[PDB]
């Protein structure tokens, strides 16, 4: 008999998720980034687990478990033991042989694969795990959303063909709409980044809650749906509007903001522009990007141009000056001496600010074409709520989204370092084309209280409850009580439903069980008492319920049975 | 949806390193169970780990109806806790430590004693929540020197560690009882040949542990059963005693003899034409006070055992042998000129040493010995103890029956822990009376990944593996001959259909004719598939398909009509 004698058990919890699993006695925390799943917590872990394994299983995904210790020269082949960065755990052991503790596991599934793959007749094939990664975030936080220590399903596909990795990728991001949709979640796929521009590489799953720390897009009248790293823009103007100034140098003493120019001259915010200056691809090399003043330069596009060095680094102050002869605050496009980009909406814009690359000054009433070319254009800037949709049917709108999974399209990125190759039909030798699909299994379980909660606490969604049934027997020591609350655990028992029978003493009040039972997100409750039992009847509540209700004896595993 | 050979079965060039000396690491490697990534680190392949889920399903239930509570707690572990309890130091090698960004000290979890120590005493509030066993199932790390023998001796490892508290001994007890009686059926449902025995508690410490022992050729274990009655016990455990009943009248007088190059038993029994029964060697050992010597002396044909060494109180533990440069200092002779005889250090003598009569030993002279040394008469007794390993054929120290002597691989070991970690870790609860009570604690462990490789060293032949029922990765395997041919296609994936419906679990041999039938039907008893059917155009003419059990010797027709009877009866 499951029993609340035995399940049941601030400051640093901020998000609601790490408060709500601290007081609902599912995890404790050992050091930053690490904890213990209790006994309940684990039962929630255990059936996200197994609906995972279910639809990898059903999608034709064949199980593994490797290693989480793993050799530095598999990581020195892919080049990753220096450029996975400090979330690397590296470690040595007795024989001063090098390792890493796995945050993931590429590099030892392509050792596998090309020892173990060696016909086209093997191919397709996709491997998958449910695994304790580890990755040194640099400030654990969040509870279990940012772990150092955390459970991750990853799956790994190999292929001769990009078309046949095409299929398997539609089919794992199938699977996971029916993994979220199982465990109850209000979830989104969404384009991702690929690092490049245009193509479908990438995608993630988010689910939806106002903590998430992505900005996700969506259309409002089509299927676009993108993070706000991802997402196209256009423009909301059709047309550059025609010059009604002239161009003329103005002193801005004390103006290095786009607000002190717009406070500070009583400019529109749309007829000013910011100028950031990032290293170019070339060695030694900058370029400068340019987008609207109440626009923001999206990251992740200014790496993925050409021109500009990947990743991104900006400029120093020391290199700016050197290059251009003023510094942050009074940069511009006119008489600049190094490579430019300017975004989409930039290109139409009319009589517009721009510092002038001479200190503490500006140029008002700038036009292109007249007064200097227009550089290169490119989509720069995010993304902003109520741009057009860049499939040219309807408007933007942006949520916040926990992401909770994440599948790739990888090419020959690791089959090439690694020397991962098979025979074609025809004898060709092929560098196997791979995908990696990934879901932070441990991160479900805490997104989905972020998604679902209340004043008195969890709402799981059905599939995730710990237990379906709380019964709640009151003064459980008097014997006719005592009969009458075993007799219906077994019956529930049996019949094939979780059960959990507070065993309490006096001591534990009816109301403080009451509190805990929906603390900790029983979906149904039970009470038990002689007064009940002498009129025939059990008192049931739903958790999201205003009130309880009488319910007969007899007629109880009819009811409960129809519920659940 | 099937599972295919094609998938399944991944290379047909396996691992054949030179290392792989025993039965389990070969056969798990030719099945295509496990690969090796690196010394002692090993990816479970598809095959091995339906092997493996099906081990920890059924600890998982055995663990739950004793009930204990599952919980799940992580691999890296902050060093403080490992210092609170002096395990941060005193572990050894084996622990894995490392540093992370921070430059903060961890360690990989070998065994999980800290930290759900550290749990109790911020869970357990209540003498009412007493007692209460909690349990994982969880990849522990041990640096291994040579990690070696597959899955037995490896680095990553799973193991199922249990940890019990309790305000009494009797409470202890109670549930250490039952643990033991939930390892029983594991095994058992395991369908394991198997025997709990008595062990020491080693450095996991406490007093009182069993060891569960699957029995095996190849097993490093020695184990140690009465022919007569239920007493078992590790050799290391095992209270040995003299199979004489008295000493001997002294027939020889003592006297010196003159014994060059004579510094082994061998030699001495070689030279002078004695009986080894009338030899001893003593050994020189480290005392409990420091800088002192105890000599621990055996009959010349028994082993010192140095469990029983370490326990006794004038001597150090851990164990210390006395280097010659300090044997000589202390006795002015060396290692092979030894004996009680004038011995200017503490002695102890085993119990069959005590009733020996005219026996030969060292002078302590170098290059001398005496010749028909009889105690009392010569020298008196010093202290005896049991100091040695049994032997084959000893009396059984219960009184029933003489001691026979097998090979085990241990598969779990509890132990029985008492306040070392509590008291150490402060980790107390008032009782009913409100005094504070240190929590006495028990702990459980069954290595999961050595059950598997354990199940194949006990059950093979020369066809390959021979799983048990519980633990076969899949039940039925179908063999279709010309599985490109329409009919024998629709006929087959129909009967996958049907029997996967009834809740078997079916392997598809779906590889083309480049596989011959021959290697097909090798193949899936390699990998300890207990039944194969066959599909072929000339069977479905005839309404039937061919059957053949894994143990069996030749196939049998059967007739399609009846084919879930059939299978339902083998399958039971
Ligand atoms: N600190 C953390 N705490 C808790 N959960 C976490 C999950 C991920 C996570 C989950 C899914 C996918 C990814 S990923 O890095 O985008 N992709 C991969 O790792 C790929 C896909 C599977 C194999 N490699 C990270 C990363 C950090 C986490
Ligand atoms: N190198 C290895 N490779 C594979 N399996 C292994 C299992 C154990 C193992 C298994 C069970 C119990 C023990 S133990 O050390 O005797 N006891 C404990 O660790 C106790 C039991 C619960 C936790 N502490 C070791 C030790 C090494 C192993
Ligand atoms: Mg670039
Ligand atoms: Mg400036
Ligand atoms: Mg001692």
């Amino acid at each position: 008999h499951m029993r609340t004698s035995q399940y049941l058990l601030p400051a640093d919890a901020v998000v609601i998720s790490h408060q709500l699993l601290l007081r609902a006695g599912m995890i404790r925390r050992l050091a930053s980034g690490l904890y213990t799943w209790l006994p309940m917590g684990l039962r929630v872990l255990r059936k996200v687990e197994t609906i995972v394994r279910e639809e990898m299983n059903a999608a034709g995904a064949l199980e593994v478990l490797m290693p989480a210790v793993q050799p530095a020269e598999l990581w020195q082949e892919s080049g990753r033991w220096e450029q996975y960065g400090p979330e690397l755990l590296r470690l040595k052991d007795r024989h001063e042989r090098e390792f890493c503790v796995g945050p993931t596991h590429e590099e030892v599934i392509t050792d596998l694969a090309r020892n173990e793959l060696n016909s086209y007749k093997q191919l397709p094939i996709n491997f998958y795990q449910i695994q304790t990664k580890f990755r040194d975030e640099i400030r654990p936080r969040f509870g279990l959303m940012r772990g150092r220590e955390f459970i991750m399903k990853d799956a790994y596909s190999f292929h001769l063909s990009q078309d046949s990795l095409q299929q398997t990728y539609d089919g794992m991001y199938q699977a996971y709409s029916k993994i979220f949709s199982r465990l109850g979640l209000d979830f989104r796929p969404v384009q991702a980044d690929n690092g490049s521009i245009g193509g479908s590489g990438s995608h993630e799953f988010h689910v939806l809650a106002n903590s998430g720390e992505d900005d996700i897009v969506f259309s409002d009248s089509s299927d676009y749906a993108a993070n706000i790293e991802k997402a196209e823009a256009v423009p909301r103007e059709s047309a550059r509007g025609s010059a009604t100034e002239d161009m003329r140098l103005v002193d801005t003493p004390n103006t290095k903001t786009i607000a002190a120019l717009v406070d500070g001259f009583q400019l529109p915010i749309e007829k000013t522009i910011k100028t950031l200056v990032v290293h170019g691809a070339e060695e030694g090399t900058l370029v400068a990007l340019i987008v609207r003043g109440d626009h923001e330069l999206n990251e992740i596009k200014a790496a993925n141009q050409p021109l500009v060095a990947s990743p991104l680094v900006f400029a120093s102050e020391a290199e700016i000056r050197a290059a251009i002869g003023a510094g942050p605050g009074s940069l511009g496009p006119v008489n600049l001496p190094i490579a430019c980009i300017v975004d989409r909406s930039v290109a139409l814009m009319s009589d517009f600010a721009a510092g002038a690359n001479i200190e503490d000054k500006h140029y008002f009433g700038v036009n292109w074409e007249r007064d200097l070319p227009l550089p290169e254009v490119a989509d720069l800037r995010n993304v902003v709520e109520g741009d057009p949709s860049p499939d040219g049917k309807g408007t933007l709108v942006i949520k916040r989204g926990i992401e909770v999974g994440h599948i790739f399209q990888l090419g020959t990125k690791y089959s090439e370092a690694m020397k991962l190759s098979v025979l074609s039909e025809q004898g060709k030798p092929v560098n196997l084309i791979m995908g990696c699909y990934g879901i932070g299994v441990s991160r479900v379980v805490a997104a989905a209280i972020e998604q679902n909660h209340d004043e008195r606490g969890i709402l799981w969604p059905s599939a995730l409850a710990p237990f379906q049934i709380a019964l709640v027997p009151l003064k459980y020591e008097t014997e006719s009580v005592k009969q009458a609350t075993d007799k219906l655990y077994a019956e529930l028992t049996a019949a094939g439903f979780e059960v959990l029978l507070d065993d309490r003493d006096k001591k534990t009040s009816p109301g403080v069980k009451f509190a805990d039972m929906e603390l900790i997100g029983i979906p149904h409750r039970i009470v038990i008492s002689d007064r009940g039992l002498s009129e025939g009847v059990l008192e049931y509540k739903g958790r999201r319920d205003s009130e309880s209700q009488n319910l007969p004896i007899g007629e109880l595993m009819s009811f409960i049975t129809e519920k659940l």
